[PDB]
RNA sequence: GCCCGGAUGGUGGAAUCGGUAGACACAAGGGAUUAAUCCCUCGGCGCGCGCUGUGCGGGUUCAAGUCCCGCUCCGGGUACCA
């Protein structure tokens, strides 16, 4: 062992030992107890950033911790290879998307190995290979035959000149980010999977997931949005077709003064032939972007349709209106509007001067005041004909039964959750196995023709997909006649919805899953990822597990037992507009900045000379070009230093703002650990520790060693608060530094401490601890060595601290024996001069005493 | 807009079940050997003391960073970024 700590010589040597001896490669061992520690697989963007490093350091800490407890730990790593960013970069760099992705996988694999995460590299998966996507294609065709797949029309962003589908990200400030023209909605047929079939199952099973956080669960409940209500049907005067509308407040039905409808309705098109102003409004709604954010934020405009719907109960003609806020997707694409008891409809009725009818009494039983706002609260009916006097429950059922009896109404469970649309029209994705014959009939691709392989060797113009551009690729022969297979590709969430299952048997050529291997590992014990995936991915993740369960592939009802949603690693984001209106995102390292007195950014230039637009802090990504590469810091300070800093800076779940300051404390700390072991082991071997032959200084030191083990085991195991665990070890290291190591009992005690401390740091800093474990002469490799257990006899306290307050404010602190009564604490508290100062000339009104913790004397 | 989080010294954070606010670190200042290491000071205002202090305004309690009511600002998601 050298005196100086040199990471460059140590770390690469230890990583080679793990690869050659195959330390973290594991099989389905029936003797050992299993632990599946899963981190979410990355998109191969190009470089890693500190967002990636935080995610995988957390998982490797848990995987190494659980390994030391004596369990067969599976920590897999793969690649979510398909995606949009591969296509844009391929055209820009003059390559195909396939080789761009494999080079990024090659680069990032090296970075992960250099960081030294104990992964099972034998179970590696690239989702862009046909070995992977063959089984989801096979699963999709099986899903179609069960009746869980269907085709329908859906709104899509469409740049009209180029004639290509754009994503939400590619639209910016109205116009399209490539060319100068406004983006429009286009109705296009697409494949959907019936996730709403499993709506109640996904919703109700959140109760069983007790080890998931309430942040994620409450978000999913509100996303699914189950809702029991009534679909009311209407007739129109000079129009044949009926208008059906959904509502959760049928009690307020007698106060319905008008009806609102979305722009893409048959009634709106019928009326727009004669009416020129309505025709102008419908063509304006093309510019409405496909996103809930910009749909709600815009001003709630509208125009009168002209047609008059007949209110079934009152018999009154009410005007139909067009509107922006009326979603085509949610409900029936049409609503009853009660402005008297809905804040959205009140604003609409106030603007355009529609009738505002009050039909619900206030809490007191008096008529409502609707001069300022609507009365959203539920109550007793008035101004409702026969339904007057009824409460909310009776009014709901009475108007439901009436409209059911009339035959223009029905009770229905409605979900906010829509069906999962999986058709994309880009190249770099798994092809959808569906075939349109010469007949005209559409049917699944047969089993002999699976997998429908995507051709990797291609050239891309940028506008159209090469598989779509070439008409020869689509050709095939099914049922003894020509046919055209689907050129649309899958959503990238499809590949990430079952990758966790495929890790159990990735080289299994027989089917989608080997059930012996799958049921051994599954369900997942801990699933670590971003809070960014709270809803979207995690809902598909769960949904897809239930489909595989119903297929008879897996036993468990839920895929993951525990979820650890780490906070986002944030960073500043800057950009300047290019020559042809293209957003060039500049990195914070390049950007020269002039700050405010408070800290906020005011101006923003770069090295060249562009006025950069500051878009606040945001998550690190290649999209906004604000990711910070760990390769510089790893080569400077070492992987262990980088890893330790990410865990020490903040607790896992909390959102971190990235900063370079703090890294030097981790490097200095590892030098202090190295120095203390160097000075200890240089003296030589040690004697056997006599437990009951120690001084009070030696007894107290050993108490702190075992108390740190109890804290660090709890902080990692239960709490996942790694910053408090690392801080607890830093305290113990400072006490061990000050402790003298002269005699036999001192060095015997120092052996026990250093063996414990090196084991507790092994999860965080595995490279340095592997080296130090051999120098302390421990049994075998540290990776397989057992986790330290605290001794209950060693941690016994003789006395306890007690704080002495006077009217809440602290005046004294005293040491008192553990087994001590309230009177004994009061007597000791009286002897203190700072306590007795505020007790003179005043009476003790009340005495509060927390056993062995606090005393608060309330004084007049 | 809607849903879910966050705000604590110059800085990242600790206080685990309402009970000592600032552990453990970084940055800064000064000292001590002669880049590296070890010491000292470190929320604010006026001392081996007193008041005050956890984004802003109220409230409950013997006691509030923690619980309650009303806001501000900052982040995540918002169905084609992954
Ligand atoms: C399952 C599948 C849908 C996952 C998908 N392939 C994916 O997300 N790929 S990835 O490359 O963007 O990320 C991989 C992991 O890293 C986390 N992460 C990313 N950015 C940050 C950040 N700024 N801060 C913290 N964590 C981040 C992210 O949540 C994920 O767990
Ligand atoms: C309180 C007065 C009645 C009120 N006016 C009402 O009918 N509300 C509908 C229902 O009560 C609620 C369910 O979430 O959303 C509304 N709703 C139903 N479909 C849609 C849609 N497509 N778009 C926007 N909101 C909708
Ligand atoms: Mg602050
Ligand atoms: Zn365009």
């Amino acid at each position: 062992m050298q005196e100086q700590y040199r990471p460059e010589e140590i770390e690469s040597k230890v990583q080679l030992h793990w690869d050659e001896k195959r330390t973290f490669e594991v099989t389905e061992d029936e003797s050992k107890e299993k632990y599946y520690c899963l981190s979410m697989l990355p998109y191969p963007s190009g470089r890693l950033h500190m967002g990636h490093v935080r995610n995988y350091t957390i998982g490797d800490v848990i995987a190494r911790y659980q390994r030391m407890l004596g369990k067969n730990v599976l920590q897999p790593i793969g690649w979510d290879a398909f995606g949009l960013p591969a296509e844009g970069a391929a055209v820009k760099n003059n390559t195909a998307p396939a080789p761009w992705t494999y080079d990024n996988i090659a680069y990032m694999k090296n970075q992960l190995k250099m960081l030294g995460f104990g992964y099972d590299w034998s179970r590696e998966l690239a989702t862009c290979t046909p070995e992977y996507y063959r089984w989801e294609q096979k699963f999709f065709t099986e899903l179609y035959k069960k009746g869980l797949v269907y085709k329908k029309t859906s709104a899509v962003n469409w740049c009209p000149n180029d004639q290509t589908v754009l994503a939400n990200e590619q639209v910016i400030d109205g116009c399209c980010w490539r060319c100068d023209t406004k983006v429009e909605r286009k109705e296009i047929p697409q494949w959907f999977i019936k996730i709403t079939a499993y709506a109640d199952e996904l919703l109700n099973d959140l109760d069983k997931l007790d080890h998931w956080p309430d942040t994620v669960k409450t978000m999913q409940r509100n996303w699914i949005g189950r809702s029991e209500g009534v679909e009311i049907t209407f007739n129109v005067n000079d129009y044949d077709n009926t208008l059906t509308v959904y509502t959760t407040r049928p009690d307020t039905f007698m106060g319905c003064t008008y009806l609102a409808v979305a722009a893409g309705h048959p009634l709106a098109q019928k009326a727009a032939e004669n009416n020129p102003e309505l025709a102008a409004f419908i063509d304006e709604c093309r510019n409405t972007k496909v996103a809930e954010a910009e749909m709600a934020t815009m001003e709630k405009k509208g125009v009168d349709t002209g047609f008059k719907a007949v209110h079934p109960l009152t018999g009154e003609e009410i005007p139909v209106w067009a509107a922006n806020f009326v979603l085509m997707e949610y409900g029936t694409g049409a609503v009853m509007a009660v402005p008297g008891h809905d804040q959205r409809d009140y604003e609409f009725a106030s603007k355009y001067g529609l009738n505002i009818k009050p039909v619900i009494l206030a809490a007191d039983g008096s008529e409502p005041d609707l001069s300022q706002q609507a009365l959203t609260e539920k109550g007793v009916l008035f101004n409702s004909g026969e339904f007057n006097g009824l409460d909310h429950e009776a009014a709901f059922n009475a108007i439901a039964d009436k409209l059911t009896a009339m035959g223009v109404g029905e009770r229905k469970v409605n979900y906010r959750l829509r069906d999962w649309g999986v058709s994309r029209q880009r190249y770099w994705g798994a092809p959808i196995p569906m075939v349109t014959l010469e007949d005209g009939t559409v049917m699944p691709t047969p089993d002999d023709q699976l997998p429908v392989i995507l051709p990797e060797d291609v050239v891309m113009d940028g506008i159209t997909s090469p598989i779509k551009a070439d008409p020869e690729w689509a050709k095939t022969t099914v049922n003894g006649m020509p046919a055209l297979r689907e050129t649309d590709t899958f959503d990238t969430f499809m590949e990430s919805s079952w990758y966790y299952a495929r890790y159990t048997c990735p080289q299994y050529k027989e089917g989608m899953l080997d059930s012996e291997a799958a049921n051994y590992w599954l369900p997942v014990d801990i699933y670590i990822g971003g809070i960014e995936h709270a809803i979207m991915h995690l809902l598909y993740f769960r949904f897809f597990h239930k489909l595989m369960r119903d297929a008879g592939m897996v036993n468990s009802d839920e895929p993951a037992k525990q979820l650890l949603c780490q906070g986002m690693v944030l960073a500043d984001a800057f950009y300047y507009v290019g020559e042809n209106g293209e957003r060039n995102w500049v990195s914070p390292v390049d950007a020269i900045v002039e700050r405010d007195e408070k800290g906020r950014i005011v101006k923003a230039k770069d090295a060249a000379g562009h006025e950069l637009v500051y878009t606040g802090m945001s998550k690190m990504s290649k999209s906004k070009n604000n990711g910070i590469d760990p390769q510089v810091m790893v080569e400077r300070y070492g992987a262990d230093t980088v890893r330790l800093f990410m865990m020490f800076a903040s607790p896992a779940d909390m959102t971190l703002e990235w900063q370079e300051s703090g890294v030097e404390g981790a490097n200095r700390f590892l030098k202090r650990v190295w120095k203390l072991v160097y000075e200890h082991t240089a003296k030589g071997d040690v004697a056997a520790l006599n437990v009951d032959a120690l001084t009070e200084n030696q007894k107290a030191l050993r108490r702190d060693v075992h108390k740190t083990i109890a804290k660090v085991t709890d902080d990692i195991g239960r709490r996942q608060t790694f910053n408090t665990a690392i801080a607890a070890i830093m305290e113990l290291m400072n006490k061990l530094a000050k402790a003298p190591t002269d005699g036999e009992q001192d060095r015997a005690l120092m052996q026990e401490a250093l063996l414990a401390v090196v084991r507790m740091l092994n999860p965080f800093t595995p490279h340095i601890c592997f080296t130090l474990w051999q120098e302390l002469k421990g049994e075998g490799d540290i990776d397989n060595a057992p986790w330290p257990v605290a001794d209950e006899k060693a941690m016994v306290e003789d006395s306890t601290l007690v704080v002495v307050q006077v009217n809440g404010k602290v005046r004294a602190k005293i040491t008192v024996p553990v087994d001590a009564t309230e009177e004994q604490v009061r007597e000791r508290a009286g002897q203190e001069h700072l306590v007795a100062k505020y007790l003179d000339g005043v009476t003790v009104r009340k005495v509060i005493y927390v056993p062995g913790k606090l005393l608060n004397l309330v004084v007049g």
